[PDB]
């Protein structure tokens, strides 16, 4: 039997990238999908299938629902993961879990108790393209790494998009940021540390609208990570070695069906690859899902959850905040 997921909060991600992922896998029926507004559940219910169920409580009651997808903005994730977890229902919760290091671990203590997966929807840590990255950075390509960067940037959105609001979409630390931040704990390692980073507010929305951080390694491998919603769009990182450098672009959402190129330069001579294409959208929900048919909730996970929002509460904290105009 597929696990039967119920969506709370029909999302421009839920609708975008993960129904089509869970209406196409197999081990996922969407049985339930709830909206705060009824019309729009069942706009959802059209095209995916399920039951439309006005409010989320009302999913959360529900008998055949085995897990709950929540695509909720940032700032209202941990009143209702802690809500799903607490109705039995195991939870993919979007990034970022929730706002910060202390909650995430009141949520896995909550999820611990009961046996329930609560996993973070980093779909791209499911795209293959960043372990082939791995390891021919392991088999020496560039030496020995000395440096990274990270940048995802997007031009501004519609105004009354979730992002603007502090206290509900949380702005682009919080949205956006949390992207190359991950990217960074991937590649450099558990023992990340804040060094500086700047904030940008505009005082119109009080929302954070950019910024950029250095973060380093015991060993003073540094990060420098730079993300927005008033650029162009930028979705890249970078790494400097000790013999040479290598980059790649549309590194957080690649297409379904593109393939990456990595980029290499060294003295005198560089190099493209081109890699396979990968659905990270379906691969994300696929293993979510054997988790919870296995009951294998990989420990790594979880760990890896608590020390990103560790991360980006330093950053939080750590910045300096400068309001403009
Ligand atoms: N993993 C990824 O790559 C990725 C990509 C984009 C976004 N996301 C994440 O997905 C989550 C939602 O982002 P999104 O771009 O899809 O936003 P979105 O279209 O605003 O969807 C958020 C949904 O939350 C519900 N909601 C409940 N209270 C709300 C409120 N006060 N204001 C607005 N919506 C409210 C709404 O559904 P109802 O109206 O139907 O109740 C809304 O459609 C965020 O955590 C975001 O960071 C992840
Ligand atoms: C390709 C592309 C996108 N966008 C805009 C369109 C969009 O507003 C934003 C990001 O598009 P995407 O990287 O596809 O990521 P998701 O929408 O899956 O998830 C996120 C949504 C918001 C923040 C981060 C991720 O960039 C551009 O402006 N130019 C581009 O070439
Ligand atoms: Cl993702
Ligand atoms: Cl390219
Ligand atoms: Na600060």
């Amino acid at each position: 039997n597929p696990i039967r997921v119920g969506v709370i909060g029909c999302a421009d991600i839920a609708w975008r990238r993960a129904l089509p992922a869970l209406e196409a896998e197999p081990l996922t029926e969407v049985t339930a999908i709830a909206s705060r507004r009824w019309d729009r559940a069942k706009r959802f219910t059209e095209r995916f299938g399920g039951e439309p169920v006005e409010g989320y409580p009302a999913l959360l009651e529900r008998d055949d629902v085995d897990a709950v997808y929540v695509p909720l903005p940032a700032v209202l994730h941990a009143e209702w993961i802690d809500r799903a977890l607490r109705a039995g229902k195991h939870v993919l919760a979007e990034k970022p879990l929730t706002t910060d290091r202390p909650q995430a671990e009141r949520l896995f203590a909550v999820a611990r108790e009961r046996g329930l997966l609560l996993m973070e929807n980093f779909m791209f840590l499911h795209h293959p393209q960043h372990r082939q990255v791995a390891d021919m950075l392991d088999e020496g390509v560039i030496g020995e790494i000395r440096s990274f960067a990270a940048s995802f940037t997007i031009p501004p959105k519609p105004q009354g998009d979730i992002r603007y609001q502090a206290d509900v979409g949380g702005g682009a630390l919080l949205d956006i940021g949390v992207y190359p931040i991950r990217a960074a704990g991937l590649f450099l390692g558990a023992d990340l540390e804040f060094v500086g980073a700047v904030l940008r507010h505009e005082r119109d929305r009080d929302v954070v609208v950019g910024g950029n951080a250095l973060l380093t390694t015991r060993q003073g491998v540094t990060a420098q990570l730079t993300f927005g919603m008033e650029h162009a769009y930028t979705n890249n990182y970078e790494f400097r070695g000790s013999t040479g450098r290598l980059w790649m672009n549309r590194v957080f959402t690649p297409p379904a069906t593109y393939q990456p190129v990595v980029h290499i330069e060294r003295q005198d001579h560089a190099e493209q690859f081109v890699l396979p294409a990968h659905d990270q959208f379906a691969k994300s929900i696929r293993a979510f899902a054997q988790a919870v048919l296995s009951g294998e909730h990989p420990r790594e996970w979880s760990e890896d959850s608590l020390r990103q929002a560790s991360l980006v509460d330093a950053v939080r904290t750590g910045a300096r905040d400068i309001y403009f105009p």
